């Protein structure tokens, strides 16, 4: 794909200011938008949107289709009447999940309840219209959380057998008796797509085109996985037979072991890939680009036998990458994906990402550990500039954070280098802006940064930790935290690299 050279901030929903516990897709996203604009930015980078269970994480959905009811403005319901917000102590700067969890679900469900009493025929038509259009994977997503309600949250494969196995009479007696749950459930995602539409709507309004995110392999505990048993390697109880992971390396001699489910690659190819070609229409409709994590794992995937604990038993296994690709490319006329190609990846993984024209990516925090042969220092990217640098992901640690905590050796080498490219910084707060500002001069066509760099903020805003069990996707920005002043050091930046 043909990149302009620009730049843009990575920002999850979540992490938007506003009433009530957490960001929507509300007033506080459109100054956001609006601030970007300002600002000389031309995309939006978010994480996942679906919705999240234990953990929340938005790389661990219950669906692979469906978006996430936290993210569901109240405000336009309660201002028709359907229902009285209350705020029970929400924290700031932060999600509390917990209470978010306890507060927001029954506050929607009385939403519903106020709706169906109060909605006009334009209301009830056009979500009655939605139910229909979406019900080839509305349906499954919908009775799946209803059933994972009545069933005290267990997974899906944990109830009982003609549930979880599909019959035909036990499955249509349940949507009969969970009936308002599953219209309920319909109705949090008729919302969160009305509202997501209207955001897209605004950001391309103000010339902005927003990435989006999705894992390459889905969650165990999922609509699509209970509803497509046939796509995924279990056994008849349920079970993945094989997890996702990645072998032991110099970190973890045990390696990691994700645990998602994995793909009957045979299956789905006879299918002409229904399910991938599915699910990319659907980010499609949502976003403008889609980064897939994991990307290598369309060339090959560490398979690792389910009864191991960890990931040492595992083997690599070829995927057909190149046929899915050419199937994505005939169906969508070209490849709107940008690639999360970190780690070690081999040649033919960088074949493939290439073959297709699709960006990867670099972390200027990754890039001073070792000597100028690192392959995150500016000058080793590729000339034809189609990869996207930050300084760091949702998985690092804020530059601030990173550099309280970086080695001498990095320290040092990173002020040497930014020397070489005629950039210094007086106090450590400045290192963000320092990171930021060398990304922008390197030949990358895109430079994208998460807001907390733009903020300076420490270690207290990383938003996620990997292997640290609490505390992750939770932090929040302040109302009016960045000014225009922010806006206006990021767009004299853009100006001077010529990214505007």
């Amino acid at each position: 794909m043909e990149l302009p050279r620009a730049f843009g901030l990575l920002l999850h929903p979540t992490s938007l200011p506003g009433p009530y516990g957490v960001g929507v897709l509300g007033r506080e996203a459109r100054d956001f938008l609006r601030f970007l604009k300002e600002a000389g930015g031309r995309y939006w980078q978010v994480l996942p949107l679906g919705p999240t269970g234990y953990g929340d994480s938005p790389y661990q959905s219950f669906s692979a289709f469906a978006g996430n009811p936290y993210l569901i403005d109240l405000r336009p319901l309660a201002e028709r009447g359907y229902v009285r917000l209350e705020d029970p102590g929400f924290p700031q700067g932060r999600v509390d999940y917990g209470l978010l969890y306890a507060w927001k679900w029954p506050a929607l469900k009385e939403a519903f309840r106020g709706f169906k009493e109060k909605a006009s025929p334009e209301e009830r038509e056009a979500f009655a219209a939605f139910r229909e259009r979406e019900a080839w994977w509305l349906e499954d997503y919908a009775l799946f959380m209803a059933l994972k309600g009545a069933h005290g949250g267990l997974p899906w494969n944990r109830w009982p057998l003609p549930l979880r196995k599909r019959e035909e009479k036990a499955l249509r007696e349940a949507k009969s008796a969970l009936a308002e749950e599953v219209a309920f459930h319909a109705f949090t995602q008729w919302l969160f797509f009305r509202q997501w539409g209207a955001l897209k709507a605004e950001a391309e309004a103000l010339g902005i085109r927003i990435i989006g995110d999705m894992p390459i392999f889905v969650a165990e505990d999922s609509a699509e996985v209970w509803a497509h048993p046939e796509w995924f390697h279990l056994d008849e109880e349920g079970r993945p037979t094989v997890v996702a992971g990645v072998p032991p390396d110099y970190f973890s001699e045990t390696g990691q072991r994700w645990g998602n489910p994995l793909y009957r690659w045979d299956v789905l190819e006879r299918e002409g890939f229904s399910f991938w070609i599915r699910r990319l229409e659907k980010a499609l409709e949502l976003f403008h680009l889609v980064r897939i994590d994991h990307f290598r794992g369309f060339e090959a995937y560490w398979e690792i036998p389910a009864s191991c604990p960890t990931a040492v038993e595992g083997r690599w296994v070829k995927a057909p990458g190149e046929k899915l690709f050419q199937k994505i490319q005939e169906v969508f006329g070209e490849v709107p994906v940008l690639a999360e190609d970190l780690g070690v990846i081999t040649p033919e993984v960088e074949a493939l990402r290439d073959r297709f024209g699709l960006p990867g990516m670099k972390v200027l925090q990754f890039a001073f550990d070792d000597g100028m042969e690192n392959p995150f220092l500016p000058h080793n990217y590729p000339a034809h500039g189609r990869v996207v640098v930050y300084t760091g992901t949702h998985d690092n640690d804020t530059t601030l954070g990173w550099y309280r905590t970086a080695t001498p050796h990095e320290k040092a080498f990173m002020a040497r280098y930014l020397a070489d490219w005629g950039i210094t910084f007086r106090e450590e707060e400045e290192v963000p802006w320092a990171l930021m500002h060398l990304g922008m001069k390197s030949v990358a066509r895109l430079a994208v940064y998460p807001v907390q760099d733009v903020l300076a903020l420490g270690s207290e805003a990383r938003m996620n930790y990997p292997g640290r069990p609490s505390g992750n996707w939770a932090w929040r920005l302040l109302p009016g935290e960045l000014s225009p002043e922010h806006g206006a050091r990021l767009r004299a930046m853009a100006e001077a690299t010529e990214r505007l």
